[PDB]
DNA sequence: CCGACGGCGCATCAGC
DNA sequence: GCTGATGCGGC
DNA sequence: GTCGG
């Protein structure tokens, strides 16, 4: 069902970056994704309605689509110079939707006019304008070890003590990557516990030209820009890395947050609170009877989250769902 | 019929 | 100068 | 825009 999935998502854009309704945003890719693995090529939008987020002005669309092809509405707003200039410059990472709003505004549109003015652009605009489709480009695999090999090592070089899981889809075994996810934790750093931690590793893997910007950063997270030293060949693209350092005492709960999948996360929360528990980021706590959780249970390897609402141990390997 | 639809870090703005 | 709000990214 | 209370 590509035709409709890619209009339901290019309609998801539109209300994200242009009308700027977050919920309409997301009520669409709900609609895209239950329809995306949705095992039937839909002959009609009452068909679709069943699907749970699809309702009517959605079973409306499709209907539309089906008998004509397209979108009148679709159509129309594509070939508006002001919103589709607004929809594509938030493509640039740090420009979103009030700022490529302010920028049509003063006649702003193109990636052209954004280089003719750098100075009303902030820092972080000026990086995703000059990496604008190295940020658009997916990572093998094999790259992504490539980048873990560096990180891995350099960190341990900092300190021996530190631990640094790279998760993301990634850790799934995912055949490519769309950034870096690093999560980094250290024993002298737990709940109620140096500002060094995190610049200290930064500082070295900018020593080796492995990050080559910085788009934020501060004690807790660390966001920016690397690149794989380029082997006569061809030089590798820059790539979107974040860095985040966690608690000793809730790296493993960051760790399977940041490892996912969604699908995955959902159900496991919807099964934490089953055998009556609740599972963020931070923490597990035991809900009480009238739903007052009391204190988060310690955790100490991914083993133990699953142990807690009575699980066996999914491998990331196959945390789709 | 009408509110929920998420939280949090950091950079940067708006207000005192 | 300080605090708190808002934009952004992207889980 | 959709859902559900
Ligand atoms: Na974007
Ligand atoms: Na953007």
């Amino acid at each position: 069902n590509g035709g409709i999935t890619d209009m339901l998502t290019e309609l998801a854009n539109f209300e994200k970056n242009v009308s700027q309704a977050i919920h309409k945003y997301n009520a669409y890719r709900k609609a895209a994704s239950v329809i995306a693995k949705y095992p039937h090529k839909i002959k009609s939008g009452a068909e679709a309605k069943k699907l749970p987020g699809v309702g009517t002005k959605i079973a409306e669309k499709i209907d539309e689509f089906l008998a004509t092809g397209k979108l009148r509405k679709l159509e129309k707003i594509r070939q508006d110079d002001t919103s589709s200039s607004i929809n594509f410059l938030t493509r640039v990472s740090g420009i979103g939707p009030s700022a490529a709003r302010k920028f049509v505004d003063e006649g702003i549109k193109t990636l052209e006019d954004l280089r003719k003015n750098e100075d009303k652009l902030n820092h972080h605009q000026r990086i995703g304008l000059k990496y604008f489709g190295d940020f658009e480009k997916r990572i093998p695999r094999e790259e992504m070890l490539q980048m873990q090999d560096i990180v891995l090592n350099e960190v341990k070089k900092v300190d021996s003590e530190y631990i640094a899981t790279v998760c993301g889809s990634f850790r799934r075994g995912a055949e490519s990557s769309g950034d870096m996810d690093v999560l980094l934790t250290h024993p002298s750093f737990t709940s109620e516990s140096q500002p060094k931690l995190l610049h200290q590793v930064v500082e070295q893997l900018q020593k080796v030209h492995f990050i080559t910007d910085t788009l934020s950063k501060g004690e807790t997270k660390f966001m920016g820009v690397c690149q794989l030293p380029s082997k006569d060949e061809k030089e590798y693209p820059h790539r979107r890395i974040d860095i985040r350092l966690i608690p000793k005492d809730q790296y493993y709960c960051g760790v399977l947050y940041f490892t996912g999948s969604d699908i995955f996360n959902k159900n496991m929360r919807a099964h934490a609170l089953e055998k009556g528990f609740t599972i963020n980021e931070y923490t597990i706590r035991p809900l009480g009877v009238t739903g007052v959780a009391g204190e988060p249970l310690p955790v100490d390897s991914e083993k133990d989250i699953f142990d807690y609402i009575q699980w066996k141990y999914r491998e990331p390997k196959d945390r789709s769902e």
